[PDB]
């Protein structure tokens, strides 16, 4: 396989059933890697994507767990731990979005969205750094943002939010822990071929309207978004720290300037 | 007399009892607006700079609210409409933050500055935008930020979040108001003379090294910022929306690489 | 009268007779400050505006020059501390642009935009911060960058990067030269009225198109651009250097995105 | 070896015997690809490093030129197609670099650095899009930036300008590239161990000078520069474009804000 030594490594992922999670699951299957797969309350998916893992080569446990849950947390790092005999890399991906005009939107919706895609991944990035520190591994988190901590987003100003905050916790992880060769990183997602988007896909004029703000043409498969993740994971990544890297065909370039415009 | 647009113009401030918010409560003063001071805590101050508002040559009153509380954000709107008539510019200034390392970060005291500096500044943001759409007025929001959405901050990883999460909010709104010619920008302040440093600026050893990252040389008046603030609300930045506008002696522009080392 | 502190400040233009440049040449007419009008090829237009200028309340002189030959600036530097006595703001606004598929540029044409857009305003800040020094004077510079220091421009390969350049041009001699307080900004213009663009603007179906692009709605008035170069050059913003201020009815903050496509 | 993609591909290099350079020459040969070395002056490394990159299992040939001559860009493309059969990945890295008060720094210097850092890089850019875009060949740009595209360089204003520059040059012909599969993107190396820095980094107290600007406490290597290469030319990046990659261990998250500073 590609990335050697990612063998046996202990991997984290929340929300890691379906969509780029389940992808990353599988990807780092691939790697031969431990897989400990947190889930909200789809156990078949799990089961399956734990199937996978190990059909591709890997180990794989399941974890029921809400990220906006504390004790939840804190019990799938101990779960990964107990089970597989350490924590090398923690992914946090879980996350929630709805459309509501911004001076519309409740506070408990905005609420909802900041505590499951924001201070979830706070939450995973502690409990994996703590676990780094107190043990002297020189671990790695790569936390699941957007193309959204750069690109506003009318009508999601929680999930925008959410992920600009993600891209400073990030950042500022990245500066506190570097000194203890803990790496911390983010992966930003243009628009991707999941289950959240099967409906809006199938439909020809809206995946037109989406792939017209791909410049590359195409709506990214999460195995792309994978192999992100297995490089920023892989000591190929070694000086590589507080960064975000764009997987999204080239949207953060602003798509409605190509041939000129404006 | 500089801003003549603003004279009579309704500004509300939340925070504004001390530090920045004073500061800035005072300079609308100067060009005789209307201001809504909020306070949460110490009446006395609010009183007190209630006064120098009054002094300068506007009006004002004082309104008790947590920012933390929907009932309060929504009912200090409500008082402004109530006492002034109306609505013009939007300020959300209340901040809190403290040093604490992220790996030991509890999640009450990350959910209390993320409650405090961005959730406070949404519902701010969005009680005034509902009124300006309901009602057909161009009004302004100015959402007190910090170099530190820019600035990664070890020990303040809450404080950091809570920034990068104001500036995509922020630019959303910006974005998703724009049409309605409603303009959304942040203030970013460097290292400013204000109550909540008074402490670290005593010690002499303190007021140096923070000294020394500042390119300029000195640590900001209050008085500089609010002169910002007094731009960005006025009809002198009416093409300005989306930006965040740093008032911090070239503290973004990275202190370590002066006089050339790297 | 807005800014009491420019009354009698010199202050030098590149490119001051149409469009950006005669607008700011203008404005600081209002302000009561002595214009150096630099142009390059039309005495008439020259001529023209300095008479706006005089009008206004101002003094001005005209000066020719091309920005891309070291000794005219050099020389225009000169001429306005002969005849002004001093120097106190450096405007470099001189640009020009075409449309080129980028694999089709020629180095001649590559050249000619580079040598105008960036080293023009490299010798322009260089020649007045060589002034600062020597004498003592916290004077300052705005440079004339573009939303194209941010959003990247297919067609225009050659006009991106020099404003790019700008960017970090800029924020270098601000961070080389703050603690001499010597302040150095940058204006970003969107889509603005001016001569350049009279041409696509008269085309009611691109007139259209370029207003689809600017989420407020309307192409930028030139005095909206001088309001900001006003604001940067006076004494209200002496704490804001090493800055990019965009000026572009929303158009960083992703056309695209309007409405929440994506 | 690690990606399989790569076994065959013509990859160029500009300053490819030296430094970075070199290392990426080397890396590539051991993904047994064909590697073109270019070089200014210096035969003896070129041929060096060409029987490094065979004795790893790649092929070779070494090629001079001057990046400043349009000619010798363009016989360097052409020279790799004619030997080779093909051209796949194009990477820009010559650079150079001197420290120059900015209101000392002569025209002459300027342009050096700018015509050799920026203009060299659409040069090469350039020759190489027109060959993927005349044959229908879906490659690949790599231009060697530096963590100064984002972090001001006092005393190298033409550097910092020249990388700020290459950073909108990349984005602009990533986006106007993208919907023919041709993917650009930048590299932004830290303070890396190579020949340049080898006077610098003897001197155990310039050697810890430049450490304290490093999050991660350590001086790059020029592998870990190559394996970011490596990734960005393979499949692997297939959705990555028009991004800048740091590998910088944490530089650009400035360093001055370790601890909790300022």
């Amino acid at each position: 396989h590609m990335y050697t030594d990612l063998k046996d490594k202990v991997v984290v992922i929340t929300g890691g059933s379906t969509g780029l999670g389940r992808a990353m699951a599988v990807r780092f299957g691939q790697e031969e890697a431990k897989v400990v797969i947190n889930y909200y309350n789809n156990e078949e998916e799990a089961l399956d994507a734990k199937k996978e893992v190990e059909e591709a080569g890997g180990q794989a446990i399941i974890v029921q767990g809400d990220v906006t849950k504390e004790e939840d947390v804190v019990n799938l790092v101990q779960t990964a731990i107990k089970e597989f005999g350490t924590l090398d890399v923690m992914i946090n991906n879980a996350g929630v979005e709805n459309p509501v005009p911004s001076h519309e939107l409740s506070l408990d919706n905005w609420n909802k969205v900041i505590d499951t895609n924001l201070t979830g991944a706070f939450l995973g990035s502690r409990e994996a750094i703590k676990y780094f520190v107190e043990n002297d591994i020189k671990g790695n988190v790569i936390n699941m943002s957007s193309v959204h901590e750069m690109i506003p987003w009318p009508l999601f100003v929680h999930y925008a939010a959410s992920k600009g905050g993600m891209k400073l916790m990030t950042e500022t992880l990245a500066l506190e822990y570097a000194p203890k060769g803990i790496r911390v990183n983010n992966i930003g997602p243009g628009a991707m071929n999941t289950p959240i988007n099967a409906e809006k896909f199938a439909d020809p004029v809206q995946r037109a309207d989406v792939e017209s703000m791909i410049p590359m043409g195409y709506i990214g498969k999460p195995e792309e978004v994978a192999a992100v993740a297995a490089f920023l994971a892989s000591s190929q990544a070694s000086y590589v720290t507080g960064i975000t890297l764009f997987a999204d065909g080239g949207m953060t370039k602003y798509p409605s300037f190509q041939a000129g415009r404006g």
